């Protein structure tokens, strides 16, 4: 069955029968530790399809990852299939280079409801903005996790996801001021509303993110993967590993510039990604941070 194939791909053993927060959390953790956030198809002449069947084949059968519109849509399907009350929601991503949120609803995230209680579930935020556990929809409540403290705030009927990050210790002197590093401790991630969506509500933005000259995905090859202690992120030729809370409430960040030849090996061994066509990695302009 497709659902067993999905659980195998994320390494999850669905042995407990229960549709509770522990189960939801375990599945989220498993997915973000197995299925990379990635846009590499856009850099090897291949499709960024929005169809669930195409996404399932790519992620589950070919052991690839994707961006929010894919990985959260797959998670939507899995959670729905096993019986969680799940809704797709649309968000607007914060754009640090211009200190504004996106005009377009470029982000897909989920809400899961368990006996009336609401949780925001997003397996596709990218790099060190990624939640490890679901966030309860409670405005103003601190939600500390290993990555950072997450904050959901409501203003004027709009919901805002922010994080408070630790100080960063950079082990490579050459990258102390990399444009890959988030600058502020207090970072806006995205905003959203509780209006239920269908995947067709993202069809126009799926195209936009592949074609608009404003899209950072066109000019940046990006992949990230969570681990139980940190985050791997490859942006063009620059491989980074972040260990959360290394010491003294500080994160540790390693950087290495890869050769073209080393990219393929790193993709295989770190991200479990094998590409069927030639990749053209692209560094970006600091729009997509680790
Ligand atoms: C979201 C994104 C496509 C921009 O969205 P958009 O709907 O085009 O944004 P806007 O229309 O609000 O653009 C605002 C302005 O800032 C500019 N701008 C957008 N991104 C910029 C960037 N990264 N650097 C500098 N300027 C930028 C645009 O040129 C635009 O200029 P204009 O006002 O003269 O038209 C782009 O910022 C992006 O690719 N973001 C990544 C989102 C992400 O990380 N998602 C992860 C989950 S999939």
């Amino acid at each position: 069955s497709d659902i067993e194939a999905y659980f195998e791909r994320i390494g999850y053993k669905n042995s407990r029968n229960k549709l509770d927060l522990e189960t939801l959390t375990d599945i989220l953790e498993h997915q973000i530790r197995a299925v990379p956030f990635e846009n590499l198809n856009m850099h090897c002449g291949q499709a960024m399809e929005l169809g669930l069947e195409a996404i399932f084949d790519h992620i589950v059968r070919r052991n690839r990852g994707g961006w929010c519109l894919q990985v959260n849509q797959l998670l939507y399907w899995a959670l729905t299939t096993i019986g969680f009350q799940t809704t797709m929601l649309g968000g607007y991503f914060y754009i640090p280079p211009v200190n504004k949120y996106s005009t377009g609803m470029v982000h897909l995230l989920l809400q899961v409801t368990i006996d009336g209680r609401n949780y925001i579930v997003d397996a596709g935020s990218g790099s060190s903005s990624q939640m490890w556990q679901p966030l309860e929809l409670i405005s103003g409540k601190d939600q500390p996790q290993v990555p950072c403290i997450f904050c959901l705030t409501e203003e004027r009927g709009i919901w805002y996801l922010d994080q408070i990050r630790r100080e960063q210790y950079i082990t490579n002197k050459e990258f102390l001021n990399s444009h890959l590093l988030p600058k502020k401790k207090h970072q806006k991630i995205y905003l959203f509303t509780l209006e239920p969506r269908t995947i067709e509500d993202f069809e126009s933005m799926n195209t936009y993110l592949q074609t608009s000259p404003t899209s950072s995905f066109i000019t940046t090859s990006f992949c990230s993967l969570q681990t139980p202690e940190g985050v791997y992120c490859l942006v063009g030729f620059i491989l980074t590993y972040r260990k959360f809370n290394y010491k003294d409430n500080t994160d540790l960040v390693e950087f290495k510039t890869l050769t073209e030849e080393e990219v393929e090996e790193v993709l295989k061994n770190i991200f479990k990604i094998s590409l069927g066509r030639n990749l053209v990695p692209k560094p970006g302009d600091g729009s997509l941070t680790i």
